[PDB]
């Protein structure tokens, strides 16, 4: 019955506002592997590099379990959430008419793979409490290197694409490691200047490998946090849950004194007027730019909602 109701979702799969968090529970939590599957073989994947179906079955689910279904932000749902939003971006015109089908591949397993095996916790409080990640990574995008190296773990240990050449499993190793990376909110500023450099400068050859990578780097930063950009049913779901997972890092800084992050404070920090400075100096200078890129009705209605989910916030204050 539920799994009769979820096939029909799936069908407006490219809808931006397609429900994530109802498809979930209509799946029991199988939301990652069930919409992935399925945009694999919408984008023809499956034929196009021989996947063994079988094989894919098992590195989606690896994916997903690999995901903390603890933390109320960074689990297979948000992930879910990414890789559908990197779907719609994919079908816009400028993409669809340059990316190739090894693009949308590696499009869709960074999506679903970006915060692979995330704590719950961010970079700095991993730094100052000496776990073994930040010296792994030498405090540099500690997590999204954490990310990245887990899917490549997955992806050897799934051998789903065993039959190609190491030569190109060692590429969309590289690849997908680039596309991860970009969304390291820490270093948003260099991504977002030279995208816009390229903007201004208006020299983007989207048939480049390397023009055409960095827009699909900037498409899944967009997809990241997006949130704001979803209706406001969908985006205040999101916003409860970020700030969630935010306190509780706080709590814990807290009650073993190790200074309270910030945006991590219950008692000195609003859940709205932490939406709101996120959307006005993230979300806005992103999307903004990204209209200049993809001016489409997808990119009006993306800053359309976070103009009018924002005026919310500031709504629900005084
Ligand atoms: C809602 S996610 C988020 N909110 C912020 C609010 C104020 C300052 C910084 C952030 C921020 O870095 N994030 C964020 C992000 F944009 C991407 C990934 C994780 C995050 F916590
Ligand atoms: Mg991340
Ligand atoms: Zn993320």
């Amino acid at each position: 019955d539920y799994n009769g109701q979820a096939k029909c979702m799936l069908e407006k799969v490219g809808n931006w506002n397609f429900d994530i968090f109802l498809f979930d529970r209509l799946t029991n939590g199988n939301s990652l592997v069930s919409l992935t599957f399925h945009l694999f073989s919408l984008h023809g994947l499956i034929e196009y590099f021989h996947l063994d179906m079988m094989k894919l079955r098992r590195f989606l689910v690896m994916i997903q379990e690999d995901y903390h279904s603890q933390n109320p932000y960074h689990n297979a749902v948000h992930a879910a959430d990414v890789t559908q939003a990197m779907h719609c971006y994919l079908k816009e015109p400028k993409l669809a008419n340059s990316v190739t089908p090894w693009d949308i591949l590696l499009s869709l397993i960074a999506a679903a793979t970006h915060d692979l095996d995330h704590p719950g916790v961010n970079q700095p409080f991993l730094i100052k409490t000496n776990h073994y990640l930040a010296t792994l990574y030498k405090n540099t995008s500690v997590l999204e290197n954490h990310h990245w190296r887990s899917a490549v773990g997955l992806l050897r240990e799934s051998g789903l694409f065993s039959h190609l050449p190491l030569e190109s499993r060692q590429q969309m190793e590289t690849q997908i490691g680039a596309l991860i990376l970009a969304t390291d909110i820490s270093r948003q500023n260099e991504y977002l200047s030279l995208f816009r450099s390229h903007l201004d400068r208006g020299d983007l050859c989207l048939e480049d490998t390397r023009h055409r990578h960095l827009v699909l780097q900037m498409a899944l930063k967009c997809a990241d946090i997006c949130n704001p950009c979803r209706t406001w049913e969908l985006s205040k779901q999101w916003s409860e849950k970020v700030t969630e997972e935010f306190f509780h890092q706080g709590d814990i800084e807290k009650k073993y004194h190790l200074g309270v992050s910030p945006l991590c404070d219950r008692h000195t920090e609003s859940i709205a007027n932490i939406q709101i400075g996120f959307m006005t100096y993230l979300v806005e200078p992103l999307f903004t730019e990204w209209a200049r890129f993809s001016n489409t009705r997808l990119s009006q209605t993306m800053l359309g909602h976070v103009g009018l989910n924002k005026a919310s916030w500031k709504g629900l204050q005084r």
